[PDB]
């Protein structure tokens, strides 16, 4: 009874603006071309150019930070870590994992209020 | 002509200051006991914390933040991305590399001037 897995378990909760934008890109960063390894990086590293850049021209939040981590198939073993200093301007956070058939997505935009 | 890899391949250039203390909390957050799979995402998280607390301690920079990427195994693919908005006075970036035996621990500190 599920033949696909398409965001289907997604992570956090980001806000709708952020939220659309960044699936979106995922959306089209990712079913632009075909799948390619070559992509399987680049993907992400697109859609982060098609968060900001959005982002711009939204200008909505201001200080907005995008990363995102590959996670290669399921077996492999993927783990990222940070400790940030004092700063309750530049204070978001808000990470989403996509996934289609094995291989996850995840995309962490970072909503600082300037 | 190797046996063991210690830093055998480091990442990065990151400033004196701030190389010692990361990889001094390294040597200590993954030397203080056994190599536990619990801790092998703890450890880098302790890392942060006696990243951040020891900057808290020097001062210098100011505004800093620590995050890292749990490397598992060699087999294992990992990939991270991320996009930010614009922020000149924010700009450091410096990751680093630890590797042992087989397990790779990321850690990039980033130094944002204020």
């Amino acid at each position: 009874m599920e033949g696909v897995d398409p965001a289907v378990e997604e992570a956090a909760f980001v806000a709708d603006d952020v939220s659309n934008i960044i699936k979106e890109s995922i959306d089209a960063v990712l079913q632009n071309q075909q799948y390619s390894e070559a992509k399987v990086s680049q993907w992400t590293s697109s859609c982060l150019e098609h968060c900001i850049k959005r982002l711009t021209a939204l200008n909505k939040p201001f200080k907005y930070v995008v990363t995102c981590i590959i996670m290669q198939k399921n077996g492999a073993g993927l783990h990222t870590a940070a400790s940030c200093w004092w700063d309750s301007t530049t204070d978001g956070s808000r990470t989403v994992r996509w996934e289609n058939k094995s291989m996850y997505c995840i995309c962490t935009v970072f909503g600082l209020a300037i």
